[PDB]
């Protein structure tokens, strides 16, 4: 019984995902987030383990839901006449990385190192669970401000991870690789690495490097803010024009700029607690 179990709260957002409301699970007064997805608007569908058909978004969330805190977790879900409703964790207090970056501008490297590190573990998690996010960016990342933990959200453009070429893509253009732009083809891992690179530039310069199609393909990176040489290196590396030339996840995490990561809590005390 959907509307017995939860107590609708304020619309928290509307965008390329749909309509998200704050909610309380009356059953234990747990802070949750209720999201509505219209059937008419879902272009990608998938089969539950049971195999019955849901929106891919749900398939992907089930697959990563256990047991990490790196990724937002799907509690439950329901079907309606024209919509599916998803019940997902709600951290509080929370802010998303974009809003965070807009308020506080470009970030200290020690902080960007922490976040960026945590994003890496959350993308590894998804890859490990057989899931490709396809829309990694500041908007799709929440900062739990007390714990200093980051959570990856919004699997609405995602896909089951595979080793072959993808030829569809409905994520955020500006974070998409040159080879998508030029050839409508890409591979999951390599494209994720690219997006991970735009994100890093974003963290450390307070804004994305490439705005237009031509600059993405040109692939040449200008820094508008004092950035460490080691960090500029990992960035230019992540954004190698040729996919095979890009760093794997291991290599990013074994990079000299990635060393000495703060722990999440530590990061909150040092940077998030005012």
């Amino acid at each position: 019984p959907l509307e017995s179990q939860y107590q609708v709260g304020p619309l928290l957002g509307s965008g390329g995902f749909g309509s998200v409301y704050s909610g309380i699970r009356v059953s234990d007064n747990l802070p949750v987030a209720i999201k509505h997805v219209e059937k008419d608007r879902i272009s990608d569908w998938g089969e539950l383990p049971n195999g019955t058909r849901v929106p891919m978004e749900v398939v992907l969330l089930k697959k990563v839901s256990s047991g990490f805190s790196g990724v937002i977790r799907l509690l439950d879900w329901f079907e309606r006449p024209d919509s599916f409703v998803l019940i997902l964790e709600r951290p509080e207090p929370v802010q998303d990385l974009f809003d965070f970056i807009t308020e506080r501008g470009a970030l200290q490297e020690e902080l960007a190192r922490s976040f960026f590190w945590q994003v890496l573990e959350a993308v590894r998690h998804c890859h490990n669970c057989g899931v490709l996010h396809r829309d990694i960016k500041d908007e799709n990342i929440l900062i739990d401000l007390n714990r200093g933990e980051l959570k990856l959200i919004d699997f609405g453009s995602g896909a089951l991870l595979k080793d072959t070429v993808y030829t569809d893509f409905d994520g955020t253009r500006v974070y998409s690789p040159p080879e998508w732009i030029r050839y409508h083809r890409y591979h999951g891992r390599s494209a994720a690495v690219w997006s991970l690179g735009i994100l890093l530039y974003d963290m450390v310069c307070g804004d994305i490097p490439f705005e237009h199609d031509e600059e993405i393909i040109r692939g040449q990176v200008f820094f508008r803010q004092r950035v460490s040489s080691e960090c500029q290196h990992l960035i230019r590396w992540c954004l190698a024009l040729r996919p095979s030339d890009r760093p794997t996840f291991e290599e990013i995490q074994n990079h000299p700029w990635m060393q000495d990561v703060l722990l999440p809590q530590e990061t909150a005390e040092i940077h998030l607690h005012s």
